[PDB]
């Protein structure tokens, strides 16, 4: 089909090129196309803004339409174009390459928002959909997906439109506040929204309200079905009572680990190595949950995951039967299972980072939880005892070892971790070669045991006296357990 804007959205203008053809909309004026248009947003250096048009007329674009008068040519002032544009470029492309739409899942909180997401699109593609997941890990279809920081309204419509033409039928995304608040969502008909949790600490430049009630703005589409509501959280109430005002009348659903009352929630939960077990009981009746996955964090994600597939046409006890199935998204820990013991290689560069770790292991842990660490040379010498208290809080036994000591006498180092320290009643090992260490965890750990290797995460080297040496915890880890499988 031939498109033009008048179809997309007609206005009255002494002009001719609404009735021409065009080719679609750009926030881009270098890599503009000919025939498209060409969105001004007004760049908040607002003079900028006009040269950025009138370079994207100098490369072919048949028109602008700004927030703000520029005075350029073939021009339209429209103040709320950011708002209406996702949903212009959408109408485009269903003019131009008409496909039959995608069912949208979307999902709103300061955490959770990429591991609620993945699991929804495995699930749903468990069931034989295909699911195109779109999220700071990465864009498409399980498994391939796309790792811009993130899309702007054009972006995701094309991608969408690009989905559908590949044969998804849903589409599970992540809804941050600022996305929100400057209408990257506004083209989708959100079939089903899902809301984890807010946090006081996020890195938005708002009032709190402010953040909140963008993430509310997501329960106000009127393209609602289902919303998805963590009633554990302080700010339920407002997602809810947006959902209430919704023209659309969705419905609400509740979940909640505690209360009862809720929709959903859950029964004689219990961890493992193997991850948890629960009951998620609803008016239907209760099942069996054996999910893979570690932490509290991720039983509530994987809750609210099941609701929003359930919600999307699937039977509830074929979702918990994949459970077991499901992988998740690439997190802060990279685990090595090896016969009963999980090594979990971990940036834990603090006290509270490493005292973290090991309060979400310990609930997994059957035997004894160690932790591995060093304290990095040419530092603070006044935070390394209270990095070994942490340790010694939360792990035991505890191996003291290096981590980049630099040109530190190292001697010094491992005196100041010791400073003042207590080590009567738990198990301590001081091992200086950090390879000596892993070997000796490797070996030394026991059938229910789960070993932090704290420090370093994915740093891959060992600095000594100046000197980066190659050194992969991950790598020494897999080393030592092949060495023990060999002979």
């Amino acid at each position: 089909m031939t498109v033009s804007f008048q179809e997309i959205h007609p206005i009255e203008i002494d002009a001719q090129w609404p009735r021409q053809p065009f080719y679609g909309f750009s926030l881009d004026s270098r890599k503009v196309e000919t025939g498209q248009i060409f969105i001004a947003l007004t760049s908040y250096q607002p003079e900028k803004t006009r040269t950025f048009a009138e370079a994207a007329l100098a490369n072919g674009a048949l028109a602008v339409i700004s927030e703000t008068e520029l005075g350029v040519a073939n021009e339209w002032v429209c103040p709320d174009v950011r708002q209406r544009m996702g949903e212009w470029q959408k109408r485009y492309l269903q003019q131009a390459d008409v496909v039959k739409p995608l069912r949208i899942i979307a999902v709103t909180g300061t955490n959770g928002k990429t591991t609620i997401s993945r699991l929804i699109a495995e699930l749903i593609s468990s069931q034989q959909q295909r699911c195109a997941v779109m999220g700071t890990t990465g864009n498409g279809i399980l498994p391939n997906l796309t790792p811009h920081t993130t899309l702007d309204a054009l972006q995701l419509q094309n991608a969408l439109h690009d989905y559908a033409k590949q044969g998804a039928t849903f589409a599970s995304l992540e809804a941050s506040s600022h996305g929100l608040e400057q209408g990257r969502l506004n083209g989708c008909d959100i079939e089903i929204a899902v809301y984890s949790n807010l946090s006081r600490d996020h890195l938005y430049h708002g009032t709190l309200e402010a953040y909140a009630e963008a993430k509310a703005r997501l329960f106000q589409f009127n393209s609602l079905k289902v919303a998805v509501i963590n009633l554990d959280d302080a700010h339920a109430d407002l997602m809810i009572k947006s959902a209430q005002n919704n023209p659309a009348q969705p419905k609400i659903l509740t979940y909640s680990l505690t209360q009862n009352t809720a929709d959903y929630y859950i029964a004689d939960l219990d961890y493992s190595l193997a991850g948890a077990t629960f009951n998620l009981v609803s008016q239907q009746g209760s099942f069996a949950v054996e999910s893979p996955l570690l932490g509290h964090f991720n039983v509530e994600n994987l809750i609210a995951a099941l609701i929003a597939a359930e919600q999307a046409g699937f039977d509830l006890q074929a979702l918990v039967d994949f459970v077991p199935k499901l992988i998740g998204a690439p997190g802060r820990m990279q685990v090595i299972r090896d016969d009963e013991r999980l090594f979990v290689v971990d940036y834990a560069h603090t006290p509270d980072a490493l005292i973290q770790v090991l309060k979400t292991l310990k609930r997994h842990v059957s035997n004894q939880l160690w932790a591995v660490f060093g304290c990095g040379g040419d530092r603070d010498r006044g935070k390394r005892p209270l990095m070994t208290q942490a340790a010694l809080d939360g792990a035991n036994p505890v191996i003291l070892t290096s981590d980049n000591p630099r040109t530190e006498d190292p001697e010094q180092i491992f005196a100041d971790m010791k400073q003042g320290i207590d080590f009567s009643g738990h198990r301590m090992h001081e091992i200086h070669d950090r390879r000596e260490a892993i070997k000796f965890v490797a070996e030394q750990a026991q059938a229910g045991d789960i070993v932090v290797i704290a420090g370093k995460g994915h740093e891959n080297y060992q600095e000594i006296n100046g000197v980066r040496h190659w050194f992969d915890d991950v790598v020494e880890v897999r080393s030592a357990i092949d060495a023990q499988h060999h002979t």
